[PDB]
């Protein structure tokens, strides 16, 4: 069974929802480290990479990159993208509002040093007054343990990670949402979760200022 | 089945890669324009939005948000995702490309206008060195007249419509990629496309000053 090989920094980044999707699903996987600008540039002179960027999986015989097509293979293969169409399209709209989210919460450190004081309090706002709604609104509107299909999906594991984040961020920001805390507890008690939770397994820690300035240094930004 | 029905305003935006697509498959949509931020509101207080923003089609019984859940749902209906994952993950991945270019050209004219003339030759520099020379590879490894799978799929459309974005952008930059110029004509004769392309259709134009202010006063930016 050929280990799915992963390319990137050693950081979260925008690997780490491919590290949780594929930990979720019981898939082991590898990672190669790049370590340097040479390693990146190795990378893109070898040909592995379309676009000349990382992410970059190695997987079935492809090098996808685009962290988009990795997941979306990933939960189709692993039947965590829902029955059909219809589901499909739900855990769609689902994970690209947590996408969304991420996204802001990903780039904060990265955002101009003058602008982070407004733009933190623009995503806690957001966060309070239109994602957790969002999602406390579909788990009430169907009283089941998951979000799409009463059976586990890449839109419980993708919810239940940016929740993690969102607690990193300020821990109160899901207190009057019952569901979601609920659905974390639940999804993080799923043995596969839980032991990707556990301290030792490939789940990468908050990047420090240190860990942004060797992003700066390999990807030349 | 109802007829989709797209709710945006009346420009290009977000919603014009879904004009593009649904226009490709032969499939009549009706459009309601979104006129002034009090418009939005009432879709938003009446809970079609599940992230409070558009674009929004209603399809198949859906109040489908977020733009690359409207678009997989349209591919796969109308048999413009390919046939199997690994087609899929080619898709994905080359339209992931699109969009990351698509994205950059989109916002140009909401930068600070003292930064939009260095954000304008970055662009230049991404679709000469980058971007371009990808798809022109992808056509030039297989030398047929569809990007996957020898058939036509959204990843033609998508591209064929940036295309037309850059070439506006400036008329040169495709000019050492005969396999895009070529993909470009033949996708544009396409029955469906050609009517896309004619006057009278869906199609929208550049957005101007006029249409951007609009947009700044529906959306409150
Ligand atoms: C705040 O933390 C980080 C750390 C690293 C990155 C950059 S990820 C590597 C980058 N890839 C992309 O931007 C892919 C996006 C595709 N939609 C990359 O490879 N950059 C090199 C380059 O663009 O030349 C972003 C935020
Ligand atoms: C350069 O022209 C434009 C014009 C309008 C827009 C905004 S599109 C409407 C907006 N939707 C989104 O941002 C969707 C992103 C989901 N990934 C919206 O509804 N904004 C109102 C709001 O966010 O409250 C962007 C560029
Ligand atoms: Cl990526
Ligand atoms: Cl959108």
């Amino acid at each position: 069974a050929e280990k799915p090989k992963l390319h990137y920094f050693n950081a979260r980044g925008r690997m780490e929802s491919t590290r949780w999707l594929l930990a979720a699903a019981g898939v082991e996987f590898e990672e190669k480290f790049i370590k340097s600008a040479e390693d990146l540039d190795k990378l893109r002179n070898d040909g592995y990479l379309m676009f000349q960027q990382v992410p970059m999986v190695e997987i079935d015989g492809m090098k996808l990159v685009q962290e988009r097509a990795i997941l979306n293979y990933i939960a189709s293969k692993y039947n965590l993208y829902g029955k059909d169409i219809k589901e499909r399209a739900l855990i769609d709209m689902y994970i690209e509002g947590i996408a969304d989210l991420g996204e802001m919460i990903l780039l904060l450190p990265v955002c101009p040093p003058e602008e982070k004081d407004a733009k933190l309090a623009l995503i806690k706002e957001k966060i309070k007054n239109r994602y957790f709604p969002a999602f406390e609104k579909v788990l009430k509107s169907h009283g089941q343990d998951y979000l799409v299909g009463n059976k586990l999906s890449r839109a419980d594991i993708h919810l239940v990670e940016l929740l993690y984040y969102v607690e990193e961020l300020d821990s109160s920001l899901i207190s009057s949402f019952p569901l979601l805390k609920a659905l974390k507890t639940r999804i993080s008690n799923l043995p596969t979760v839980k032991k990707f939770l556990q301290p030792g397994s490939p789940r990468k820690p908050p990047m420090d200022e240190k860990s942004l300035e060797e992003a700066r240094k390999i990807f030349r930004f």
